[PDB]
């Protein structure tokens, strides 16, 4: 067995929030592993652009969320850090490892998350998105 | 005879106190393994920025806690320096290690706390606190 | 609950393996933290060199082995993954971290080990050796 | 409570040993503290010459000795851990730490050494040096 180390974002857009869809077609945020000598904040940003071509801004840090797994045969235990982030440029364009990337309003998204993890983190960004905006 | 010696720091920003949550899910302070050549004193402002990306300037030594703990059917002795800090500059935010940094009210942190070595500590460093303001 | 991943190596030269000796007196082999981003051979490696003074490149995975202990009354699992290495330059300096460094006939090397752990692992690389021939 | 670090050096010179002489009138094997990021073997070059302003290149581990002591009102654990070595450059002269650093056939050294960790640590040392054209 082994560990697995990934960050991401719940980036916003005028009122609206990127979100991807997995291969389980299953709606949740863009995230993605660490890279040697990357702080979680680093992985975050670098990796929500990779998955939806979307380039955000680190606001502050939301919290984060872990889970088991297995893949060939190894179980992996993942931990991934969330980061509330703010629209830079770019437009939503899923990679081969995500059924889709979209934007969505605030209202739709609520109702599109399943894992009551990824609701919880949701929640908290909203609430910090506040103080901010 | 294994000894773990470490150092931490209890660091204050205007009436709250910087605590950072463990993979047990439990607040407690920075701390960290003082690295052979390393000051107790410079490992604490290390480990607090470290895992808190808040830079702190130490205002003075708060005291020492000693305990024990078997691993692989042998008896480990570890010991942890602490010292008080005031805040100088940075934002919290955890590395990969750590869940969370934040700071709470005085009030509230005595609440979080759960070890009695940490409760111990803060004890002796809201006395010490005093001293300075 | 805290879950902690380490890995380690058992390196071979000449026939015989590189032990280090603990800080409780026990011979083991060099293990350590894998850090975020870092692949668990990439620990081994660096684990053994900075434990030891020696070089190995990694032959083969040998195997895992997991165990719990309580810290302030907090339960911690803890797993090491273990990898074959053959030896390719340096001489035996132990760390500031550890009492000596040294290698050992593995019939010696074999009554030296204590930690369950340990036994467990050399068997399983004792086996997988034969493959290369060390 | 704290711990220290340090290392040393039995250096030969045509045969003869380096020793010091500390401020307790005793002959004793140059040594110093660690600094910084230094690995042992670091520290015991570094500091011998910095302690008798003699230059030793490493040629094996010896050991170590370990004890606690009390340092500005705290208990102290110190590991000290030594280093064959061969001369290289440099004259004897003491630092503004110890009494005097100089050359010793390795017969009168045995005489003059007082500290059982030294006398075993010379005795490997002896041992080790035969492997050596030293
Ligand atoms: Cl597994
Ligand atoms: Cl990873
Ligand atoms: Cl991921
Ligand atoms: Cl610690
Ligand atoms: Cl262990
Ligand atoms: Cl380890
Ligand atoms: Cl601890
Ligand atoms: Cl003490
Ligand atoms: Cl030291
Ligand atoms: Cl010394
Ligand atoms: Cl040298």
């Amino acid at each position: 067995m082994k560990k697995e180390f990934s960050a991401g974002g719940v980036l916003f857009k005028d009122g609206e929030v990127l979100l991807i869809k997995t291969p389980s077609n299953v709606w949740s945020f863009p995230k993605g592993n660490i890279e040697p000598g990357e702080k979680p904040e680093e992985t975050a940003v670098r990796e929500v652009w990779e998955e939806t071509g979307v380039k955000g801004e680190i606001l502050d840090y939301i919290g984060e969320i872990h889970y088991w797994y297995t893949l060939k045969g190894e179980r992996i235990f993942k931990t991934v850090k969330y980061y509330l982030m703010k629209y830079k440029e770019g437009e939503p364009r899923p990679s081969w490892e995500v059924k889709d990337a979209k934007f969505f309003p605030i209202k739709e998204a609520k109702k599109l998350l399943k894992y009551k993890g990824d609701k919880e983190i949701f929640e908290k960004a909203l609430k910090l998105k506040e103080k901010f905006k």
